[PDB]
């Protein structure tokens, strides 16, 4: 029943001189991260704007230990574009798996991430659509909804119909959004938790992430985390509040209450 916590990336400069020593090199920043830092997973998305590249995280893992893991967020046109359009993912999460078939075989990737946007609503094609994903991409997969819809009996049937894995999210407490639900569909249980920023809908790129949770609220979601991860095989939180390292902060703070 073990359970991993991590955060959403590693490589931020942001965390220089908060978690990370201030002269800690970029290279070093993932050896850093599970060495002293001391977490066995991460939460990885590869764009062209983001740190690492595909390649570099790749080489860079031949000099990473067997016992570090990921998670991956699938393409964005799979989460953000084709359902607005009416196509298939089929062509887009083949290509995809070819890219990571590599480290499911090296037994590296525990979970591949499908993360849909607030204009992601629940409605019979767009269940549909979520049908086209999963017959895509045979290998573990967890979905995220931002959009309140979502929440309802019927979405959590499917999912355990389909054998995909429910992603518990804590997020801001405002109109519209996805509430916390401490739910499973298979037998993995997934959490992400984005800080509770009430200028969520406001704010400019990475601000919006601005947040600290209190030990208090710690606390309250790290009980569901150990009542959950007993009735499931592996538990794999992360926390996606980085903006100025408090993702890092609230980890660490979070893995000490696992210690005991």
């Amino acid at each position: 029943h073990m359970v991993y916590v991590g955060t959403s990336g590693f490589s931020f400069e942001d965390w220089k001189g908060v978690v990370y020593p201030e002269h800690l090199k970029p290279s070093q920043f993932l050896k850093y991260y599970w060495a002293v830092l001391g977490f066995r997973i991460v939460e990885l998305n590869f764009t062209y704007y983001t740190q690492p590249s595909w390649r570099s995280f790749v080489q860079m893992l031949r000099k990473t230990p067997p016992d570090f893991y990921f998670t991956v967020k699938t393409p964005g046109s799979v989460t953000h574009v084709l359902w607005k359009e009416g196509k298939d993912p089929k062509e887009d999460m083949e290509n995809f798996t070819r890219q990571i078939e590599p480290l499911i075989e090296e037994q590296r990737l525990k979970m591949t991430l499908a993360q849909f946007p607030f204009s992601f609503k629940f409605s019979r094609k767009n269940v549909e659509y979520l049908e086209k994903l999963r017959e895509s991409y045979p290998y573990e997969l967890a979905v995220e909804f931002r959009h309140y819809s979502w929440d309802r009996e019927e979405t959590y049937e499917f999912l355990r119909n389909h054998g995909i894995t429910f992603v518990v999210v804590d997020e801001p407490k405002l109109p519209g959004l996805f509430p916390y639900r401490p739910i499973t569909t298979t037998d993995y249980a997934y959490f992400r938790f984005h800080g509770r920023n009430e200028r969520w809908f406001e704010a400019e790129g990475e601000e919006r992430y601005d947040y600290l949770y209190s030990e208090e609220e710690l606390k309250t979601l790290f009980e569901d985390v150990v009542e959950l991860s007993r009735r499931v095989k592996e538990t794999y939180v992360f926390f996606n509040n980085c903006y100025k390292g408090q993702a890092a902060i609230n980890a660490l703070q979070f893995k000490k209450m696992l210690e005991e």
